[PDB]
């Protein structure tokens, strides 16, 4: 029964492997021509391809390190995992998928660099900028003794950092980092602030921690007066917080959005009074660290990525990248299934796994099955093909220029064989008048000396 295998007419291994991850490849060698040499093992080694000259490749899934999630002592002596597994390898058939999984703990308070990014506009009454310092004040104090740290930057016309990363390190008293804030009281710049605190602000030289979380609060009053884009701020998880009468229409809140993460409806926070400044970090704060969110990097632009999640009781999530609401202790699964494209060249790659926030990450790293084995001992220019107008790879040949055929004897292009009988007229006369050889469904004639042969059939020869 022809499979999707030899129904492709396959004339290599190499091609044989490409049509799927099943199908198996014979190299007998002595075998019959009649006889497929591409299909599946449990069927083509009934007929006698002799055992072994089949190759058979299988992408298979290995663990290479493997981690044990950290309990609750977390002594950060070379350090907790967070992460297990976080390095395997993968060989890989032509265009194949295998299956495997990671596990999620959050074994650590959670490392944060907060910036607050706040509105110094005109609009603003003496009262209403106190209650954002207050509110940046008691988001802090709030915070002491956490894993946060906390950098400010007031904006209006000018981006002024307030302080960083390395002042609250050192200092660790919100009010007098901010007892310094001078009201600028000048328009709303919010692209360039934006810009300046991805590139300024988030620096390692001010404090700033690598692999910790990124985290914006901008707290504006009014729409930004200039114009751009925030492309450098795309690794910031960015919340906005509107407030005021210049956000009644639900028109001017959506220019907020374009500031803020996605989704919008999580981070973009529309207040109409600010005494909700003091109750509204409370409600957000939850979902800062609730959650984790995969960060794939570095990955293979030729990598089929599918997904399935498992999160707070047995629930099954196809295609999750985040299972949220998350506390200190919790254990989360994520199955996963990789598919690739084609067989590509450097069959050597390494790629990250991380969750955002994380110092531990899932490296994998991956080759490719696609040539077989039986490529070496590849005897070009073989005399079993034609000799020397092809080359016999692993029982098969494949020719060279104009030659053609199971040995390169076709040369003359002449369509696919068919009916072998094409060589003679009728069943019982031999074929092509005993004077030629049928060779792809076709006769060439017997060149002698005296006489040249010509005809469909090799009937007519004109001779010299
Ligand atoms: C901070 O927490 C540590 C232990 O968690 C404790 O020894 C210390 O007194 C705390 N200090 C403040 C200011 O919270
Ligand atoms: C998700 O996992 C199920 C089994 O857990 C599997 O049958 C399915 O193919 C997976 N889906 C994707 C899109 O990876
Ligand atoms: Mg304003």
């Amino acid at each position: 029964g022809p499979n999707i295998c030899t129904t492709r007419g396959v004339s290599s291994c190499q091609q044989c492997l490409a049509v799927s991850p099943m199908c198996a490849w014979c190299s007998d060698e002595a075998l019959p021509p009649g006889s497929p040499r591409c299909d599946l093992k449990e069927n083509l080694l009934k007929d006698n391809c002799a055992p072994e000259s089949i190759e058979f490749p299988v992408s298979e899934a290995r663990v290479l390190e493997d981690r044990p999630l950290s309990d609750k002592g977390s002594g950060d002596s070379s350090q907790v995992t967070q992460v297990s597994p976080q390095r395997i390898a993968l060989r890989l058939r032509p265009d194949d998928s295998k299956n495997f999984s990671i596990q999620v703990r959050q074994v650590e308070d959670g490392n944060v660099d907060l910036v607050f990014l706040f509105d110094g506009s005109m609009s603003l009454q003496p009262d209403e900028f106190q209650k954002i310092l207050d509110f940046m004040k008691d988001v802090m104090k709030k915070l002491s003794n956490t894993s946060y740290q906390f950098a400010a930057v007031q904006f209006s016309t000018s981006y002024k950092t307030e302080f960083d990363f390395s002042d609250y390190v050192k200092w660790k008293d919100p009010d007098a980092l901010l007892k310094h804030v001078k009201h600028m009281l000048l328009l709303t710049n919010t692209f360039g602030a934006i810009n300046y605190v991805a590139t300024e602000v988030f620096r390692e030289e001010l404090g700033a921690r690598p692999d910790a979380t990124k985290v914006l609060i901008i707290i504006t009053d009014g729409e930004a007066t200039d114009s751009g884009n925030i492309d450098a701020a795309k690794d910031i998880i960015r919340y906005i917080i509107g407030i005021g009468k210049h956000f009644q229409t639900k028109e001017s809140q959506e220019t907020l959005h374009k500031f803020a993460s996605k989704p919008a409806s999580e981070f973009v926070k529309i207040l109409d009074t600010f005494e909700k400044l003091k109750d509204l970090f409370t409600e957000l704060q939850k979902k800062i660290r609730s959650k984790v969110e995969l960060e794939v990097r570095d990955l293979p632009e030729e990598l089929s990525l599918s997904f399935n999640a498992t999160c707070l009781n047995n629930e099954v999530i196809p295609g999750l990248k985040s299972c949220m609401g998350l506390k200190i202790g919790d254990t989360v699964s994520f199955s996963i299934e990789a598919k690739v494209r084609g067989c590509p060249q450097e069959k050597e790659k390494s790629f990250t796994i991380k969750p955002v926030g994380f110092k531990d990450s899932l490296i994998v790293q991956v080759t490719f099955d696609c040539d077989c084995a039986c490529q070496a001992q590849a005897e070009p220019n073989s005399h079993r093909c034609n000799n020397g107008n092809g080359t016999f790879e692993c029982g098969v040949c494949r020719c060279g220029p104009g030659w053609l055929g199971s040995q390169c004897e076709c040369s003359e292009e002449d369509y696919r064989p068919s009916q072998q009988d094409e060589c003679s007229p009728r069943e019982g006369q031999p074929v092509c008048s005993q004077r030629g050889e049928c060779l792809c469904g076709q006769c060439v004639c017997h060149s002698s000396d005296f006489g040249k042969i010509t005809g469909k059939y090799c009937e007519t020869r004109e001779l010299y």
